[PDB]
């Protein structure tokens, strides 16, 4: 098959994690370069600790390859930071997005 561009998918942990003094975010990468990519993480616009350690991707039933990066860091950084971003080597270009823990103010959690 031809060349495909990687998608942006950020699925952070839940409150249960933050309460456990733990929280690791991971970005899913499907339908991308032929097993050729890079693992990089950064908060919004500013760079992040970058405590990731992933290995080369692999081929799937989609006749293509896929990768994924996971940054293990303190939970406080999640809310403390402004947003998260996943840098990947594709088409000689990098993607950026803004993420957040909360997504509602009109209504919050109760006792």
């Amino acid at each position: 098959q031809p060349k495909a561009a990687p998608s942006v998918t950020l699925f952070p942990p839940s409150s249960e994690e933050l309460q456990a003094n733990k929280a690791t975010l991971v970005c899913l990468i499907s339908d991308f370069y032929p097993g050729a990519v890079t693992v990089a993480w950064k908060a919004d616009s500013s760079p992040v600790k970058a405590g990731v350690e992933t290995t080369t991707p692999s081929k799937q039933s989609n006749n293509k390859y896929a990768a994924s990066s996971y940054l293990s860091l303190t939970p406080e950084q999640w809310k403390s930071h402004r947003s998260y971003s996943c840098q990947v080597t594709h088409e000689g270009s990098t993607v950026e997005k803004t993420v957040a823990p909360t997504e509602s103010s009109e209504n919050l959690y109760f006792q």
